[PDB]
């Protein structure tokens, strides 16, 4: 049993709801919040400027120490770093920009790392000001995590389309 209400079950291991995700973190304190990321961990706008806000700031202090220590990350690829006042633990993943022209492919590997992870509460990678269908994004995220995943969607109308269109 864990702290998750409201959620929709997908599959066996697929939750989603329409939740506000700076609101859902702040109410469960998840082990881990997934951040949908940059490669420079540059919080500005969409999830990780949400999520950057709701912790003052702190959260891009740390980034910018991380990425000046280890330089950029993947597309596909990931860190863990502090949680703040959202979570235990913050997974700071790079989904595929559209808008930079990024291979879509790459979205299979960003979801792959939320299996290094039992229970984690995220968006859908790349959707909205990552450029992505969400439909699509959902898709591969039930494909591919095997660990338990509670997806936030932020739009009401996108939360009906992807449960109505889901297969
Ligand atoms: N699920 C969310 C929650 N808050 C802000 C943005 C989003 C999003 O997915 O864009």
């Amino acid at each position: 049993v864990n702290s998750f209400s409201g959620y929709l079950k997908l599959t066996d291991n697929v939750y989603i709801k329409n939740a506000d995700i700076v609101e859902e973190a702040k109410k469960v304190k998840p082990t881990v919040v997934v951040n949908a990321a940059n490669v420079y961990l540059k919080h500005g706008g969409g999830v990780a400027g949400a999520l950057n806000k709701a912790t003052n700031n702190a959260m891009q202090v740390e980034s910018d120490d991380y990425i000046a220590t280890n330089g950029p990350l993947k597309v596909g690829g990931s860190c863990v770093l502090s949680g703040h006042n959202l979570a235990k633990h913050c997974l700071h993943v790079v989904g595929p920009n559209v808008n930079k022209g990024e291979d879509i492919q790459l979205l299979k590997s960003a979801y792959e790392n939320f299996n290094q992870h039992e229970v984690l509460l995220a968006p859908l990678l790349s959707a909205g000001i990552f450029g992505a269908d969400p439909i699509h994004s959902l898709r591969v995220c039930v494909d591919t995590v095997r660990t338990n995943v509670y997806l936030a969607v932020f739009d009401k109308n996108l939360y009906d389309k992807l449960v109505s269109s889901f297969l």
